């Protein structure tokens, strides 16, 4: 039985919530919080560890981006620090391969990073990869085939329908088909050998549209949109089915959870959040 964790998120500050639903039960936990709170986080899991990478501490007396790397065991229920990156990342992306996570983009203050960085935890060391083509915050990024792809994002003057990929034993990026959406903080994800592009901020208005993109013919399609714009929404695939947690509608933060069925491309309400938070993140253990 695996469950969605829940890091991090932000109401009128940032938060240290970690909590976790069971999709087959429908109930949620409250687990050990976060040591420190985080907003523009991004979550993922490599060897039944839960890792929550990058964000912001935003605070009413003062903001702090974060270059943090935390792990949290379930089996123990406590968050243990790791090797800080290079530099801190807000609105951050994050992608596994062969049990390496790769910190991609996100800001430092004035800065929007296009550099890409790989942690390895039998080491606990970061090394800086080959940059991106573009500086991209509010990033999305998916592993498809070996590849990491970094999808839309903002390059500190435009939101960007654009997309990129990274050959890891080449050692290099590629542009790759744009998106029919401009989105930055659009909730990115692999299901069935496709890239979903969720959700977002086309510069105007959140967004509820969904995309799809397929390798073999490299064509982005649009597919059934949410019930809910949203924009810093959490995304996670499990059993089949994409969930997409939370997020920003324009004037609401969101605890709506949906549900993504594939076969009948259907979206379908799931279950609330303990609270209406955006920018979490979000993993599958
Ligand atoms: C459109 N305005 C922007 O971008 C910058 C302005 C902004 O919204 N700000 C400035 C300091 C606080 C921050 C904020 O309020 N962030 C929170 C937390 O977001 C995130 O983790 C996050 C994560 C990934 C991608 C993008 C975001 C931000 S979503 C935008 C949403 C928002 O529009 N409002 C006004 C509450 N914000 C928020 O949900
Ligand atoms: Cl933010
Ligand atoms: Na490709």
């Amino acid at each position: 039985g695996r469950l969605i964790y829940t890091a991090g998120g932000y109401f009128r500050q940032s938060l240290s919530y970690l909590e976790a639903y069971n999709p087959s039960d429908g109930t949620w936990l409250r687990l050990a919080d976060l040591q420190v709170p985080r907003s523009g986080l991004a979550g993922c899991v490599v060897g039944g560890l839960l890792y929550a990478v990058g964000g912001r501490n935003n605070s009413p007396d003062g903001n702090t981006d974060s270059s943090a790397l935390d792990c949290y065991n379930p089996m123990t229920n406590q968050w243990s620090p790791c090797a800080p990156m290079s530099v801190p990342r807000n609105r951050i992306g994050v992608g596994v391969i062969d049990g390496h996570i790769y910190a991609v983009g996100g800001s430092h203050g004035c800065i929007h990073h296009n550099s890409v960085e790989r942690y390895e935890p039998e080491r606990d060391e970061w090394h800086l990869v080959a940059p991106m083509l573009t500086r991209r915050i509010g990033v999305g990024v998916a592993v498809l085939n070996r590849l990491l792809y970094a999808v839309g994002g903002f390059d500190g003057t435009n939101r960007l329908n654009s997309a990129e990929c990274y050959y890891p034993e080449r050692n290099e990026w590629r542009m790759i088909t744009a998106m029919n959406t401009i989105r930055s903080g659009a909730g990115v994800c692999v299901l069935h050998n496709c890239i979903y592009a969720a959700g977002g901020y086309d510069g105007q208005d959140q967004l509820n549209s969904v995309e799809r993109y397929d390798v073999a013919t490299a064509t982005w399609t649009f597919v059934a949109p949410m019930k809910h714009r949203r924009s810093a929404l959490g995304i996670t695939v499990h059993q089949g089915r994409i969930y997409v947690l939370g997020g920003y509608d324009g004037h609401t933060f969101l605890d709506s959870v949906e549900c993504y069925d594939p076969d009948t491309d259907t979206w379908s309400e799931v279950t609330r959040m303990t609270s209406g938070r955006s920018g979490v993140g979000v993993a599958v253990t």
